[PDB]
């Protein structure tokens, strides 16, 4: 549901209006033709215009399909990329890869076919287009377009950009309504920071750090920050909203309690993506849990609530001892000095309480004092039951080894340990990546499942929207589709023309 006056206040500025911007914005290839949604789109678009470009876009179009097709279909895909766009008749035939490149490819495919094949010819191909086909799309109308967006995304957020409606929850700092733009009409969550509760708290720096990790995550499996705006009376957090409802409750409520292996093994997977994802940032999480899980509509998780999550500058550990009983990882425990490890330990409760349906230290039935919970993590060896295949009782033990030096994903390596653990045989992440795995549950709709200090952080705090997700929100919405319009026969519209404004 857009505003009736949506087309207004989304209207283009007139291109004279973007001169800042064009002098500020740096021009980076990967940045504007490929991080950016709307400039991805942009650089696309300005490739159709001229043929001979639209041919190399065709390409890594299925390079992407055959990453993530089905291992038994893998190199019948290839055969088809090689039959459209490297054999020289092929009108669609790309140049700039080179007949050598094509020649090396051509026997890749007869010494049988790995997801990596055409990986080569690719790369091949964004080295060209960050070459001259940049250039020519900066000084183009396109990138003109692109800097319409951008003046747009800028544009200042305020309590009147949503529409704050039902609440779904109260919270520590306040309660969690669930908002929608007025303008797009796409549905969030609103975090709502009454302002006292952070003064008297001295709670700044820990809201602050949350909003800045919320912000620099662009992960599917880890809850999103489209908006940070401060109002007269508190200060909000616009996330992706999740109405498929928590983990606990589908562990517990729907469960045996407890799931099936292969049921636990894909949340498993996205989680395990999710915090791959917060450590491209060397960035912990610490708060593990299952009702810290959430599920979408579509039946997708992400990794919420991380006010307990801070960013590690590299090679250096932090302290803490942080977190909920019986999820707090033995070094922790200890108030260790700690690096990510914690994060892991996190996945062995999650992936052991996801198949056995209670925590690996404390009995669903059993009253336990905290002491004694801790005790049991420090120093009781975990057991397993005929619920865990061989592989599960495998990842497990190892995400759960007491010393963080031994445990699994703590090397150098890490994440990448994890995924080619056998628990994860039968899981093909690049398709799991690609959303292309149904996720086995899935639900349904309808369901429930005062000075100037201040005004310093308050100005850090409320910095506006959040640029990959709002542009997500133009195309999600058909905004970027209904306004991204040109001329007729592709001639300069009168938004992009500086002849008369
Ligand atoms: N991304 C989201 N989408 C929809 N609702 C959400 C989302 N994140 C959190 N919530 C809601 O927020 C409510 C709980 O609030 P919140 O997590 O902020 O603090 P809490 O319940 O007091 O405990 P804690 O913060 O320590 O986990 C729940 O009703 C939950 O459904
Ligand atoms: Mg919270």
């Amino acid at each position: 549901g857009k505003s009736k006056k949506w087309k207004e206040i989304l209207k283009f500025p007139h291109i004279s209006q973007c001169e800042d911007l064009r002098r500020t914005i740096d021009r980076d290839y990967c940045s504007l033709c490929d991080k950016q949604p709307i400039g991805r789109l942009l650089f696309r678009q300005f490739c159709e215009t001229r043929p001979g470009l639209e041919c190399y876009i065709q390409f890594l179009d299925s390079v992407a399909e055959y990453e993530v097709t089905p291992d038994e279909k893998l190199g019948e895909k290839g055969k088809e990329i090689m039959t459209k766009y490297l054999t020289p008749k092929s009108p669609v035939f790309i140049a700039q890869v080179g007949q050598d490149l094509v020649s090396q490819t051509e026997e890749k495919l007869l010494q049988k076919p790995c997801k990596e094949l055409f990986s080569a010819c690719a790369q091949s191909v964004h080295e060209y287009l960050r070459g001259e086909p940049f250039h020519e799309y900066l000084d183009s109308m396109f990138f003109d377009r692109f800097l319409q967006w951008k003046w747009l995304e800028r544009q200042p957020v305020t309590k009147n950009t949503f529409r704050q409606y039902r609440v779904l929850g109260k919270g520590g700092f306040g309660e969690v309504c669930a908002c929608q733009v007025r303008a797009t009409g796409k549905m969030y969550a609103c975090k709502r920071l009454e302002k006292k509760r952070i003064k008297k708290r001295k709670g700044e720096s820990m809201a602050l750090n949350e909003k800045q990790i919320l912000e620099k995550v662009n992960s599917q499996f880890v809850v999103n920050l489209a908006y940070a705006y401060e109002t007269k009376d508190a200060l909000c957090l616009v996330l992706t909203i999740m109405n498929g409802g928590d983990l606990k409750f589908h562990i517990y409520n729907m469960g045996n309690p407890g799931f099936e292996e292969e049921r636990a093994l894909f949340y498993a997977a996205e989680i395990l993506c999710g915090l791959e994802d917060l450590h491209r940032e060397n960035t912990v999480y610490r708060n593990l849990k299952p009702e810290n899980i959430l599920l979408d509509d579509y039946g997708h998780i992400r990794i919420s609530d991380l006010g307990l999550a801070v960013k590690i500058p590299e090679g250096d550990l932090i302290r803490g001892r942080v977190g909920t009983v019986g999820y707090m990882a033995p070094e922790v425990l200890n108030n260790q000095r700690y690096g990510l490890s914690p994060d892991y330990w996190g996945l062995g409760c999650l992936i052991y309480e996801m198949i056995e349906g209670q925590s690996p230290f404390r009995g669903r039935k059993e009253k336990v004092k905290r002491e004694e919970v801790d005790r049991r993590v420090l120093e009781t060896e975990e057991v397993y039951s005929h619920k865990f295949s061989e592989e599960a009782k495998s990842i497990c033990k190892m995400l759960l080894t007491k010393d963080a030096k031994q445990r699994l994903g703590c090397q150098e390596e890490g994440a990448a340990e994890v995924k080619r653990h056998p628990f994860f045989r039968n899981m093909n992440f690049k398709r799991l990546e690609a959303g292309m795995l149904d996720p086995p549950f899935v639900p349904d709709p309808r369901a429930v499942y005062l000075d100037h200090t201040d005004d310093d952080f308050y100005s850090k705090f409320s910095t506006g929207s959040v640029s990959i997700p709002w542009q997500n929100e133009m195309i999600e919405t058909e905004c970027f589709k209904e306004l991204n319009v040109f001329g007729p026969n592709g001639t300069l519209p009168p938004d992009l023309n500086r002849n008369h404004p």
